[PDB]
């Protein structure tokens, strides 16, 4: 099967509730090894204890930056940036889990949550997966979000692992 995997989400430490993801690693295996083994932590290193850095209300959650904590940083488990594996999944709605990046082939362990249909990303951003459960606590989560990004409390990764 896909793996599943999940953050528990907290704001300035207190437990918000936990969402699961699916990794489509039958499209983007690649792209989804990435993120499940930064949720584990197996390999010393992944998004434990790493912020939402960049939250907009109405469009997405932007996390995974656990090196610098304000979108420069993040590092993938295959070094600091690996390839586009393919445009083969859309931004079809909220809840699909997407690669950030700075351009072609800069894939490190940024990532979004988009809480809209973001189609005018669809061709630029690697889709690799999408919220299983607690789309609830997505939504209070965008809630601590602002029009330019920064977040009102600090939203954190308290804990994650998989699932599968």
């Amino acid at each position: 099967v896909n793996p599943t995997v999940f953050f528990d989400i907290a704001v300035d430490g207190e437990p918000l509730g936990r969402v699961s993801f699916e990794l489509f690693a039958d499209k983007v295996p690649k792209t989804a090894e990435n993120f499940r083994a930064l949720s584990t932590g197996e390999k010393g290193f992944g998004y434990k204890g790493s912020c939402f850095h960049r939250i907009i209300p109405g469009f997405m959650c932007q996390g995974g930056d656990f090196t610098r904590h304000n979108g420069t940083g993040g590092k993938s488990i295959y070094g600091e940036k690996f390839e586009d594996e393919n445009f083969i999944l859309k931004h079809t709605g909220p809840g699909i889990l997407s690669m950030a990046n700075a351009g072609p082939n800069t894939n490190g362990s940024q990532f979004f949550i988009c809480t809209a249909k973001t189609e005018w990303l669809d061709g630029c951003h690697v889709v690799f997966g999408k919220v299983k459960e607690g789309m609830n606590i997505v939504e209070a989560m965008e809630r601590f979000g602002s029009r330019n990004g920064k977040t009102s409390k600090k939203i954190t990764i308290a804990d994650c692992g998989q699932l599968e």
